[PDB]
C-alpha cells in the first residue's frame, strides 16, 4: 500500500512479527491504545513504535497468536488523539526494519515568502472580511493594493482573478489534495495570518514533506510542486518545531537540535489562483483531470 515507499519487506507466510499500518506515534495512536487491542490476540512480546511514524511493528509470542491478529485485527478501527476513526492493517514481516527520509528540499516549484506583510498589514486583512470558507472571483480593492506590490516584487508573475479564504481552528484542517488543473493556471500563491501551521506536501513515489507556514508569509506554489505534489493540514492542535527556528518557516527536520511542540491558533488563509480559460496540458497526465478526460481506462479507475 505505502509500505513499499517506506523500505519495509513483507511475507505471505504467518510469522511472529507484523507491521501495523496506521497503528504508529506519527498517526496519532499512543502505545496505550494500541497495545491493548494488540494483547487481545495474545501474549505481545513487544511493541515497536518509532516516532514519527504512521505505523508500529507488533511481535508475539507464537507465530499461531500473530496469525489471529493478522485476520481478525485487520481492518479494525481505533480512535487517536485527534478523537478520530482509523483503519488498521496488519501484515506479516520476517525482519523489523523501515527507511528513514529528512527532505533537506522543499518541493521543486514551491516557496515560502516571510514577512511579505506587516503587522497591521495582517491586522487590516483579518478585521476587513467577515471548517469556515469563504470564495470570490470580484476581488476586493482590499487586496488589489498587495498583489499589485506581489507582481512588482517578483514573488508572483501573473495577477489573479479568483481567491479563497479559509479560517482553520485548532484541530481542523483540510484533507490532502492537488488544486483542479483545469481549473486554474500554475501559480497558486497562498498567504497565511493569524496563527502559523503546518502544510503536509506529498508526492505520489513516497516523499512526505511537513512545511511550516508561518504568520504573514506567502506561500507560492508553482510547477511540480503545484500539478503533482499534494498539499494538506493534518487536523491536530499541536505542532512540533525546532527549538531555535521555530518561529521561522521550511520543513522541520530532526535529529539537529532539541525539539519543541507549539499550540496551534486561529488561522485564516488567502489563497490566489487565477481561473484557466484553455485545457490543462502540463507534464502529469497522472493527476491532469484534462489530460486524462477521454480515456475509458481513467475513466474506469473514477
Ligand atoms: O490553507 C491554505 O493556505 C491552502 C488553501 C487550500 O487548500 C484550498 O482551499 O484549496
Ligand atoms: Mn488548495
Ligand atoms: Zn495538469
Amino acid at each position: 500500500t505505502l509500505l513499499r515507499h517506506e523500505g519495509i519487506e513483507t511475507v505471505s507466510y504467518a510469522t511472529q512479527s507484523l507491521v501495523v499500518a496506521n497503528g504508529g506515534l506519527g498517526n496519532g495512536v499512543s502505545r496505550n491504545q494500541l497495545l491493548p487491542v494488540l494483547e487481545k490476540c495474545g501474549l505481545v512480546d513487544a511493541l515497536l513504535m518509532p516516532p514519527n511514524k504512521p505505523y508500529s511493528f507488533a511481535r508475539y509470542r507464537t507465530t499461531e497468536e500473530s496469525k489471529r491478529a493478522y485476520v481478525t485485527l485487520n481492518g479494525k478501527e481505533v480512535v487517536d488523539d485527534l478523537g478520530q476513526k482509523i483503519t488498521l492493517y496488519l501484515n506479516f514481516v520476517e525482519k523489523v526494519q523501515w527507511k528513514e527520509l529528512r527532505p533537506q528540499a522543499l518541493p521543486p516549484g514551491l516557496m515560502v515568502v516571510e514577512e511579505i506583510i506587516s503587522s497591521e498589514e495582517e491586522k487590516m486583512l483579518l478585521e476587513s472580511v467577515d471548517r469556515r470558507v469563504k470564495h470570490f472571483g470580484g476581488l476586493p480593492d482590499i487586496c488589489e493594493s498587495f498583489l499589485e506590490k506581489w507582481l512588482r516584487k517578483g514573488y508572483i508573475k501573473h495577477k489573479p482573478d479568483q481567491m479563497t479564504i479559509n479560517q482553520y481552528e485548532p484541530g481542523q484542517g483540510i484533507p490532502a489534495h492537488i488544486d483542479t488543473h483545469s481549473a486554474f493556471e500554475d501559480e497558486i500563491v497562498s498567504l497565511s495570518l493569524g496563527s502559523e501551521i503546518v502544510m503536509d506536501f506529498k508526492h505520489p513515489d513516497g516523499i512526505a514533506v511537513p512545511v511550516m507556514l508561518p504568520r504573514r508569509s506567502l506561500l507560492v506554489m508553482t510547477g511540480e510542486s503545484r500539478y503533482l505534489w499534494t498539499h494538506g493540514i493534518t487536523c491536530r492542535k499541536f505542532d512540533t518545531v525546532q527549538a531555535s527556528e521555530s518561529l521561522k518557516s521550511g520543513i522541520i527536520t530532526s535529529d539537529v537540535g532539541d525539539l519543541t511542540l507549539s499550540k496551534r491558533g486561529l488561522r485564516t488563509s488567502f489563497t490566489f489562483r487565477k481561473v484557466r480559460q484553455t485545457p490543462c496540458n502540463c507534464s502529469y497526465p497522472l493527476v491532469c483531470d484534462s489530460q486524462r478526460k477521454e480515456n475509458l481506462y481513467f475513466q474506469g479507475l473514477e
